[PDB]
């Protein structure tokens, strides 16, 4: 479960995966790419 949103933070990647997962997002941020998993 991996999206393409560009990032510098894992605050700027959990901008999509909370419109995604809701509040249960586990949102990581590796090299400028966004991934999605669940808290």
């Amino acid at each position: 479960t991996i999206i393409n949103v560009k990032c510098t933070s894992p605050k700027q990647c959990s901008k999509p995966c909370k419109e995604l997962y809701g509040s249960s997002a586990g949102a990581k941020c590796m090299n400028g790419k966004c991934k999605c998993y669940n808290n």
